[PDB]
């Protein structure tokens, strides 16, 4: 058994960030990982997934062509030169990690680590055992599949991984979901060409934003060739000798349910979730408690039940997003290094942008979150909707819509929400700002940057 | 003399603001206006030029088309039909601009306005007086030229305003200027094709801002396929069967002046600076103060040393931006209708975006400012410089340069300065914050959006 001050499992996202400034911290660490480093934003999420978006926003921009006054042309996309593309940059963002992790003198024990039934906290990676006095579990998730014994078929579906060993442009793509990730394979796919039907149990998509992102985001991927099958259920599926035939069930309320075939289908993709890896990390062997669902139960400050054991990211279910991931890494570091007692993430006002057409921004709370909060007599909203200047020669619209939520008579910004053109971007500072408890006033006696649509933001009146 | 509450001359933008936002407080206003309503910006300014700027940025994008995985389309851009087009947005705007006036009972005078030797401060339009216990002068200003006297055959170059009247694609372009405006021009003529020319008294554009800016710009121009014909000035224009001939000369430091011919030029655009539009006003009459160059000199309040007159905007010569202009009309009003004593624009922290490739974009103060108004000792300042993941996979290639400057101890964000793709609509926010005096902590202390260049600014180290 060797012995460090820090033995982070897993090269992810939370992963890393904790290590690296454990070490800067002067801890001797080291990351296990059995896979290849970066995790799952460098190897089949935020990187690869951003590049296909690019790619996407691309298609869109050529449409838009002539009205800009230039000649057209014809488009056949071709996926293979762009497929070859996105792997070499994720391949070198890889090299990159490595040559960090070793600059900062961290350790990399390749493999897969599994808890062992030795009294103090130890791991095994292939037959070697390691402890010390922290370990961190940054193990993430996987995409979630249908059993076949619920869904017949199941098996013959992708998921977002399987899109990314996707070797060339499917002709006709179903996906299945209603969350960020499902909304944009659907935004992407269908905008590269693939005829694009997305699979909601419900008539809405993003059902957990605010109802405005909620509804214009189902208004908008209408609006751009996706079919949204609203209150539909894959069944089970069939590979035919021409492609996979979807049987599923429509069952709208007031109406009698509708038993439907899909043929032809070249993709059939599964967005409907994520699950914890931790299965074969034996928690059990020290009791390491977890949920019905297998996430790893933690506390405000990342800890298991188990002293000397912490858990960050994904794996313990909350907020799944790189920087949350990275941002509890980090806190942690400096409570256990740096001795900062009462460094922890505050899991409040966590900004996200999706990457839909055009992008969603949202930090804060939704207006009904506030409502329940705050309660009706207490919460105004603000709103503007506007076609931006992009399209005042273009045939092609899109919109956007932004919605201000205000608590209390001093008016707190507790929530912003917004879709369209530059929303991805323009995203930040303003979660700064709501961050540091921001008034309706602040943002109204800040100059305007005109023209842009972020100008809009501050003058909601 | 017919009696207002109110009377504006200069249906632009601080003049309708105010004008605006005097109605709603129940003041009796009217607008006087001699040309098409909603000013510079509307006309000849923001709107005009943005729309020209999207369709610059399009001609760019296009470049990267073979790189996105898709065919390649010849080009040879039509600028009639998006100079018509243009146009056609710009002429539905004056339509909205009166629409609001009349909605909200305000008059509009049309015609050139000009005080009257009366006693009280009264105006005179076509004959007919008007009077008011308070009126507002927004009369902006217009692009100068030179006189034939100094640089002979000044008159045959154009302006900004010229631009806009363009029907075609010139072939060859020289522009003379080194601020945001000769930048633009000099931008987005070379995307759409003329071979252009910046001409400059100095090494660099842009060298009131961070000098990272002003480094940055002039690289990125160049890099463009702009020539930034440096330490050059235009000694005399003439008109020959072809084109134009500019005869400049060119004394960089250390060597010898060599004078030079640019023949076959196309255009030559003066964007070398702007005159206010108080010349016609008749000042004189009332003895209304202004300074040697003509702007009217005012106080923290807008007023001028004629009790009863005010002015805002270009034509006072500070921060000329609609934005500005606006922000202090909208502060008058509150101020002498709504009685609130100490409403004021806070010229400090006033934030602008230049529309060149990529977008700049920037709040505060420089870091000479900061060094010079704290001291050495007490600036520090974080900066980066990436190339966004756009250019991951094309080969043509642009950076993205950030820079924060902070004051003291606590490190307060005194100035934030930037370049690169997303900079125009991710300053907002961090405009706001910047105004609310955040501090390298609350930046440091918000979750990133992953993945975006926006990030950047809130993890620098
Ligand atoms: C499609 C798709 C797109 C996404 N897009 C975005 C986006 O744009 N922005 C965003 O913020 N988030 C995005 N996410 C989410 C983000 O990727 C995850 O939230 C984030 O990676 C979580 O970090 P983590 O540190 O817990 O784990 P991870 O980064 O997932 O990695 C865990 C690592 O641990 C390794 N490992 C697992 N178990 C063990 C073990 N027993 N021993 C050793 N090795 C092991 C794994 O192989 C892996 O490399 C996306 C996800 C998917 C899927
Ligand atoms: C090229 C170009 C691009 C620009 N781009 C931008 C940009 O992207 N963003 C930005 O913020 N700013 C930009 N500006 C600056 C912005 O346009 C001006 O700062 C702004 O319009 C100033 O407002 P104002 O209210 O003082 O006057 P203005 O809007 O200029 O208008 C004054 C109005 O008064 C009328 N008038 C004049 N004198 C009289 C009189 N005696 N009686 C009656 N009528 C009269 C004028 O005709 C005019 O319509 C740009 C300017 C130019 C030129
Ligand atoms: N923000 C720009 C920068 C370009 C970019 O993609 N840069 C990164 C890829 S981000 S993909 C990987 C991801 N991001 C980062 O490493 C940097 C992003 C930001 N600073 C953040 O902390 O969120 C992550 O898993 N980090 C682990 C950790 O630090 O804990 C890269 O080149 N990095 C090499 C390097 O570090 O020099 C963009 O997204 O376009
Ligand atoms: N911000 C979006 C909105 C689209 C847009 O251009 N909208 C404006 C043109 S801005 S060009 C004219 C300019 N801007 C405005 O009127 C609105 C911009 C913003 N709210 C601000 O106050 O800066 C101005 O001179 N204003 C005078 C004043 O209010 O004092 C328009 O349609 N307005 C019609 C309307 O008012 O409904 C964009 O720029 O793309």
């Amino acid at each position: 058994v060797a012995s460090y001050d820090y033995l982070v499992i897993g090269g992810g996202s939370g992963g890393l960030e904790s290590a690296w400034r454990a070490a800067e911290l002067g801890a001797r660490a080291a990351v296990v990982e059995s896979h290849k480093l970066g995790g799952t934003c460098v190897n089949v999420g935020c990187v690869p997934k951003k590049v296909m978006w690019n790619t996407a926003v691309h298609s869109e921009f050529m449409h838009d062509h002539a009205d800009y006054g230039f000649p057209s042309c014809e488009g056949k996309f071709n996926w293979r030169v762009i497929k070859e593309k996105r792997d070499a940059y994720v391949s070198r963002l890889n090299a990159i990690y490595q040559n960090n992790l070793t600059k900062s003198h961290i350790e990399i024990i390749r493999g897969h680590a599994a808890f062992t039934s030795d009294p103090k906290p130890t791991i095994e990676v292939s037959g070697k055992k390691y402890t010390a006095p922290h370990i961190l579990i940054a193990t993430g998730g996987m995409p979630s599949t249908p059993h076949e014994s619920q869904i017949p078929g199941a098996s013959l579906g992708i998921t977002s991984d399987g899109f990314f060993q996707l070797e060339e442009l499917p002709g006709r793509s179903v996906i299945v979901g209603a969350g960020y990730i499902a909304v944009e394979m659907a935004g992407i796919l269908s905008a590269l060409g693939s005829k694009t039907s997305l699979m909601i149990r419900h008539d809405k998509v993003l059902r957990s934003f605010d109802s405005m992102i909620s509804t214009n985001c189902t208004e908008e991927l209408e609006n751009a060739g996706v079919e949204v099958l609203k209150f539909s259920q894959v069944k089970e599926v069939k590979k035919t000798l021409s492609g996979l035939e979807v049987s599923m069930v429509t069952a709208v309320p007031g109406r009698l349910p509708v038993m439907t075939m899909i043929p032809d289908v070249d993709c059939l993709l599964w967005a409907i979730g994520r699950v914890p890896n931790t299965k074969d990390l034996s928690l059990n062997k020290l009791g390491i408690q977890t949920d019905d669902k297998g996430h790893i139960i933690v506390d405000e400050f990342q800890n298991t039940n188990v002293k000397g054991i912490y858990a960050v990211g994904d794996v313990c279910g909350k907020a799944l997003l790189t920087p949350v991931a990275i941002a509890a890494g980090r806190k942690l570091a400096h409570r256990l290094f740096e001795y900062k007692e009462d460094s922890k993430l505050d899991y409040n006002n966590i900004p996200t942008v999706v990457f839909s057409h055009p992008p969603i921004g949202t930090v804060g709370l939704t207006e009904d979150e506030a409502i329940h909060k705050y309660g009706i007599e207490n919460v105004k909203t603000y709103s503007t909707s506007f076609t931006p200047m992009y399209h005042a020669v273009t045939k092609r619209k899109t919109k956007c819509v932004m919605k201000m939520v205000c608590a209390n008579k001093e008016e707190k910004v507790v929530g912003i929400h917004m879709q369209g053109l530059g929303c991805d971007e323009m995203l930040q500072g303003f979660a700064v700002a709501v961050k540091m408890g921001a008034t309706k006033a602040d943002f109204d006696n800040t100059v305007a940057i005109h023209p842009t649509s972020s100008e809009e933001l501050v003058t909601l009146r």
